């Protein structure tokens, strides 16, 4: 299918919004920094930041008292090892030497690195409880996990999570525009590769998807955002894994 010169130049210009300036020129209504108050509700205090041994941190959402969704290629790189993950949820590290970590850093029991399949890009982290026994989601309600079923192309979601290549242990959050859905969840927006595992929420608060990453759209010489939507398949197997 030859998408026409005239919707890859609106591809182009949407993109463009993104893109075209600096990331910190960005509009706020596009993509902001979480301030410490918003750190604290819901539902930016379901995400978390995840650590990988010798890999640059990135993201998940806290969906079970013990549980954290990520990406698949994020997991990967722990090589089945829980010993080489760690999840700090709301983690913040100002522009001047400091790191708050509210409810501690959390270590990790188990990787389920690939219990949706290995094309399906969603991984399930299993979280110890705390040195005094208190799980991460004894402290935190977990994300409403709502469902992509009710998505149309042009919705504005918010996508919040942790761009590491802009600025390192800083919450933000993107305004994402849905488009073509018909092969999954593609969107406009401004990611970065930290994003990965960044949760996209409804304005209802409803956990839809998880930032995966950008892949071809249109032709093989542009791209969007992809990421993989609670389905009824994810939902499913969140259903039966979660804990």
């Amino acid at each position: 299918a030859e998408v026409s010169a005239e919707e890859i130049k609106k591809h182009e210009e949407k993109w463009n919004k993104y893109y075209g300036v600096n990331a910190f020129n960005l509009p706020k209504e596009l993509f902001s920094k979480v301030d410490e108050k918003d750190r604290q509700k819901y539902p930016y205090n379901t995400i978390g930041n995840v650590f990988v041994k010798g890999q640059t941190s990135a993201t998940g959402v806290l969906i079970g008292k013990n549980t954290v969704l990520t990406n698949r290629h994020i997991a990967k790189f722990a090589n089945g090892d829980p010993s080489k993950v760690s999840f700090r949820p709301s983690i913040n590290t100002d522009d001047n030497g400091n790191t708050e970590t509210p409810y501690g850093e959390y270590e990790v029991k188990e990787i389920l690195q690939e219990p949706f399949g290995a094309g399906v890009d969603l991984a399930l982290i299993r979280l110890k409880p705390d040195q005094n026994g208190v799980s991460l989601g004894d402290k935190i309600s977990p994300a409403k996990i709502g469902t992509s079923n009710d998505l149309k192309d042009g919705d504005k979601l918010e996508l919040i999570g942790y761009p590491f290549a802009h600025k390192v242990n800083q919450m933000h959050r993107s305004e994402i525009e849905l488009t073509t859905l018909s092969r999954g969840l593609r969107y406009y927006g401004f990611t970065v590769p930290g994003n990965s595992g960044s949760g996209i929420f409804n304005s209802n608060g409803e956990l839809v998807g998880i930032h995966s990453s950008k892949v071809s759209h249109l032709d093989r010489e542009h791209q969007i955002n992809y990421g993989v939507g609670i389905g009824n398949y994810v939902k499913r197997i969140i259903n039966e894994k979660n804990e």
